[PDB]
């Protein structure tokens, strides 16, 4: 017998916020939280193959993020490249299919050959898919479908009034993974800042005021059982 | 002087949900906890106006509640031919614009009527806007602004390259209005079930347990503080 998702829960997906704020709690620099944070993913990962999950998706880069500073952005860049390959012949191992999305041409060739290839390695697993959500934004993520149907409307393959939500839907990222069902907001924010907009239609909200790197097996249980109780 | 936005809040989008479960908590049909939901309309209407807020945008009617009891349907539609009817004057008086946002060919004549009729008597206000989403959803209102460049692309007006995020931005509903600031989702539940999906990228959530019927000044206030302090 196979665990059971969870309670019900087969796509979950995850605000890491906190990281900072967590860090200066203890008068260390923004980046030693982020550090801390990597560690908090590899947690949540294996707690959510060990409970069946079908699918999670982490906010790990916004498309807004990059207003931040220069130095900020590439220890994360560099950060980025450090966990595909202390993480991913794990990954590999444990049957997990690994996906990014977001606009990944904006990253330095390094990290786009690093994402490239740990896909193309863990393309073929069946067990969780992990969908890094990196240089992502909800509505950069609707646009992109969008333009996808622009184009066949160009290329005279439709007509303008064919298209409708279910056609964008088999057009925005994660289509062919089970819906979003619980979405997690660590830090205490109360907002989704543009993560994953049309998916969450119907998704259950989650917010705590634990930070991410704080984030653990009970707190992610306590989520789960949450959304079980969502009546 | 004028009040500024309560706490800095202009535009404040309300999920009007509890109605039925406030009906039956007290042995009543589920259509008298909707008449009592319109009381509940008409006081947060008040209080919008009254504080400087610009807009509010109030979740009646989602393209989802079709499915509900027929009869159950046309007694919402009805309800709201007789809120246009003994609330529009008021609204005239008191410099509020009122529009309506959703598919609104699926209502029947009177209401369309009612509809077009009461949006134009108060057009050229200037007060507060008033928002009612009926037979409205997010997705299908980011699919109307995308068949409007879909449309465009067909009269090779638009290159499908050109299309981007604050093109469609203006192009979903609300887009010559301020932001929603805050989502207010009375009824204790933890989704925002497809109320604008797009333009609550950025805006803070809150969630009461308070039931629609019984959302008053005092919950409308503590929002709106929650808000302020969103820090
Ligand atoms: C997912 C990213 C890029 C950062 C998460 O934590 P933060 O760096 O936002 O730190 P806080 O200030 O929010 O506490
Ligand atoms: C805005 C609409 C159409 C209904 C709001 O309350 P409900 O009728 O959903 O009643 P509850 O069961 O949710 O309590
Ligand atoms: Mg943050
Ligand atoms: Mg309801």
């Amino acid at each position: 017998s196979e665990k059971l998702p969870a309670h019900g829960c087969r796509h979950v997906a995850i605000i890491m916020d906190g990281n900072g704020r967590w860090a200066k709690k203890q008068g260390k620099i923004r980046a030693f939280g982020h550090k801390a944070g990597a560690k908090s993913v590899r947690r949540a990962v294996s707690f959510a193959a060990n409970n069946g999950i079908e699918a999670l998706t982490l906010y790990a880069f916004s498309s807004e993020n990059w207003n931040r500073p220069a130095q900020e952005v590439s220890a994360l860049m560099e950060l980025f490249v450090w966990a595909l390959d202390s993480e991913v012949k794990s990954l590999h191992r444990h049957n997990v299919r690994l996906r990014i999305i977001g606009d990944t041409s904006r990253f330095n060739s390094r990290l786009q050959e690093r994402i490239r290839k740990s896909e193309a390695l863990t393309a073929g697993n069946t067990g969780l898919t992990l969908n890094i959500a990196a240089n992502y934004g909800g509505r950069w993520d609707i646009v992109q479908g969008v333009r996808q149907l622009a184009e066949k409307v160009q290329q005279g393959n439709l007509q303008p009034d064919q298209i409708d939500e279910e056609m964008l839907n088999q057009h925005v990222c994660m289509h062919e993974l089970a819906p979003v069902d619980l979405v997690i907001r660590t830090g205490g924010e109360h907002r989704i800042s543009n993560f994953l907009l049309w998916q969450i239609a119907y998704a259950e909200l989650y917010f705590t005021d634990v930070l991410w790197p704080d984030f653990d097996e009970q707190d992610f249980e306590g989520a789960l059982n949450a959304f079980a109780n969502r009546e």
